[PDB]
């Protein structure tokens, strides 16, 4: 049973409760992009992070309470008609904006109950060969090298690992593509609660996560609570979502400064991460994120087929 988050009155997490973080409702956010919440029948804004006005270039008291209709006109009528009450939270609208102030934003947003989520960041043949060359690969390790490099490639990161569960929950690096001078991770066995049973689960459900730079404070929401409910803003399928500084520590340690991994998924079940590491912070352009869960359920697929035939 999870603690309470820390807005909540709730407990700095520790090593003894790793376990009990409320990951999924940190009331916070990354700070190289920016978060709204709207009402999802009258597009009132609800809720902002801090930055969002700078980030948007808006006025503090102009933005809270603002409606879509007024912020978003050009995208308020589609973002409705694609994102209507009670359909998968999944689900996901997504527009390239020109905005003068920030430049061109990918705008990403989805619904949780009678909340719409949405996310601004900065935006900017391959994929079709990506995707052929998973299909390609003869046998369960060459596809892992290939999914590693492959990625790796694509993406630009330091490190690109698989990253595999056993029934035990620990967790072994099965293959890896790495820059010149880093230490080999492959073969190497990690515990259980270095990626926790929540973590694992909130996994399953929201397949790609990222911390952009792990020394980056998180950029609270304003108000923290959603104020339809009076309860805490589901922000499992927000990419901007704050990370565990738990996490985040453990990074730092490692020398990391940007972390992002994909989930791979068989059988409903989360068979292991696509995990990805770079030394200097480093956002990934969403079009390239995009990319990646393409490859991720590729992945996912041909995990699947390889371990049928051999
Ligand atoms: C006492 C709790 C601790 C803890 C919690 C924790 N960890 C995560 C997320 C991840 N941990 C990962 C672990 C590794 N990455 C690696 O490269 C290696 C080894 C080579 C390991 C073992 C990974 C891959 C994740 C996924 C996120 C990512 O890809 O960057 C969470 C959840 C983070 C979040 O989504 O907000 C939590 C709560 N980690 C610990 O080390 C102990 C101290």
């Amino acid at each position: 049973p999870f603690f309470p988050p820390l807005y909540l009155g709730g407990p700095e997490i520790t090593t003894e409760n790793c376990e009990r973080e409320p990951i999924h409702i940190p009331g916070s956010i990354q700070p190289h992009g920016a978060l709204l919440t709207a009402d999802g029948h009258s597009g009132e804004v609800l809720q902002m992070s801090l930055n969002a006005a700078t980030f948007l270039g808006q006025e503090p008291t102009v933005l809270r309470g603002q409606t879509l209709a007024a912020l978003l006109p050009e995208q308020w009528p589609a973002l409705q008609a694609a994102l209507p009450p009670g359909c998968p939270d999944a689900l996901q609208y997504r527009a390239t904006l020109d905005w003068p102030a920030a430049g061109h934003l990918s705008l990403t947003v989805h619904r949780v109950g009678e909340l719409l989520i949405l996310e601004f960041e900065p935006t900017e043949h391959a994929l079709r060969n990506a995707m052929s060359a998973l299909e390609s690969a003869p046998n369960l390790r060459a596809l892992a090298e290939v999914a590693t490099q492959t990625v790796r490639e694509l993406t630009g990161f330091d490190r690109v690992m698989l990253y595999k569960f056993a029934p035990d929950a620990t967790g072994e690096v099965i293959a890896e593509a790495r820059r010149e001078g880093l230490h080999a991770f492959l073969g190497h066995r990690f515990p259980a609660s270095l990626i926790p049973a929540q973590a694992r689960a909130l996994y399953t459900r929201h397949l790609l996560r990222l911390t952009a730079d792990t020394r980056a404070a998180a950029v609270p929401l304003d108000p923290v609570l959603n104020p339809q409910t009076n309860a805490p803003t589901p922000l499992g399928g927000a990419v901007l979502r704050a990370t565990s500084p738990m996490h985040m520590q453990f990074l730092r340690n490692m020398g990391v400064g940007s972390s992002l991994s994909v989930s791979v998924v068989v059988g409903g079940q989360l068979w292991g991460l696509i995990a990805c590491h770079h030394q200097t912070p480093y956002v990934l352009p969403p079009d390239l994120r995009t990319t990646l869960e393409y490859l991720g359920r590729e992945l996912s697929e041909q995990v699947q087929v390889k371990e049928a035939l051999e």
